[PDB]
């Protein structure tokens, strides 16, 4: 049951995730370090990324530019997880109603989590762990694309302090997507049972992966909890991005997530 139930989130996280904690931990113990205008300039003509530059909206500043390769990675993490989410026969499920409500509310929550598998105090990796932005350069980006970055990173350094794996996070992040709490949902019963048994299959898999580490499980718990109050502040500052800076373009899938949120 639960055993095998881990083990199955655990193929799917590794099937549909190009980025590991385990190869970006590697990597982060080399990379062309972004740290100012000319590296980034050169990164850009220099670098792999998924992204062709051309690809993206018409230029405008070096911030805008930054937020836009923000963008990028944002959805192509949005596509990632909902194939994961696919990926685990109770979710495939449900009606499909309900798989784009968890997914509308639950991304950013898994998103931001799993940020932290590419972060350090010092920046995080890009273009594939073929780079590393550095974490003062983009504090040095103008308002509000700074703020919108630091508490990512905040959030990002206590959490790897847990020292959780991939399959640790496997079910983290199950866990985040297949919640009965989220708006609008249909079937709450049926999401709030698969969500219990995650929380069970996280909880056996913990006590056999980490058997000395003391209230890991509901540290996670708390984890959860925080997630979605930097979400909360997340939604508020794209709003304001929206609405204060009308050059800059908003992904229209993005646009479809953050409508109905305050
Ligand atoms: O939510 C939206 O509406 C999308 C908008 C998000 C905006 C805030 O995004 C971040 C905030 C804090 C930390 C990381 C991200 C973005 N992410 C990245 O992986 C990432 C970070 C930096 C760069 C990059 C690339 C080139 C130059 C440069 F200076 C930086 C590329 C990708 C993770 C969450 C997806
Ligand atoms: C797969 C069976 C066909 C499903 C048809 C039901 C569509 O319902 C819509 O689901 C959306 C969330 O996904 C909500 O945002 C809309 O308010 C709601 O009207």
């Amino acid at each position: 049951d639960l055993k095998a139930f881990s083990k199955h989130i655990y193929n799917a996280y590794l099937k549909n995730f190009n980025m590991t904690k385990k190869k970006a931990r590697s990597i982060l113990t080399a990379p062309f370090v972004i740290h100012d205008i000319e590296t980034l300039w050169q990164a850009e003509k220099g670098l792999v990324w998924k992204q062709l530059v051309n690809g993206l909206p018409p230029y405008k500043e070096i911030s805008v530019h930054v937020f836009y390769r923000c963008q990028c990675t944002t959805v192509e993490t949005v596509r990632e997880l909902t194939e994961f989410a696919k990926s685990i026969p109770s979710f495939s499920s449900l009606f499909l109603n309900d798989q784009v409500t968890l997914l509308k509310y639950g991304v950013h929550e898994a998103i931001f989590a799993m940020l932290a598998s590419i972060v350090n105090k010092d920046g995080l990796l890009v273009a594939n762990g073929s780079g590393f932005v550095t974490r003062e350069f983009l504090r040095s980006l103008r308002k509000p694309f700074s703020d919108i970055i630091e508490p990512k990173f905040e959030f990002a350094v206590k959490f790897n302090a847990l020292e959780l794996d991939d399959s640790d996070l496997a079910l983290f992040i199950a866990a985040i997507i297949l919640c009965g709490d989220r708006p609008g949902l249909m079937n709450v019963p049926r999401v709030e049972a698969i969500q219990d048994t995650i929380l069970r299959a996280l909880e056996f898999h913990l006590q056999a992966n980490h058997p000395d580490a003391q209230y890991l499980f509901p540290k996670l718990l708390q984890k959860m909890a925080d997630l979605r109050q930097l979400v909360t502040e997340h939604a508020q500052m794209m709003q304001r991005i929206k609405k204060t800076e009308t050059e800059t373009s908003l992904h229209p899938l993005l646009q479809e997530i953050y409508k109905d949120m305050y």
